[PDB]
DNA sequence: ACACGTGT
DNA sequence: ACACGTGT
């Protein structure tokens, strides 16, 4: 569910 | 059980 | 070496 390097 | 990678 | 959780 984060986006820090993908986000999902 | 499956779904994540770029940005220091 | 540190930096992540919402949504099926
Ligand atoms: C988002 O909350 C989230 N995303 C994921 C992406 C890929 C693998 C695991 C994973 C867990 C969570 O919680
Ligand atoms: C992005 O590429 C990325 N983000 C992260 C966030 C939190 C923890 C690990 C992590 C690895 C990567 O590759």
């Amino acid at each position: 569910x984060a986006c820090x390097x993908a986000x999902x």
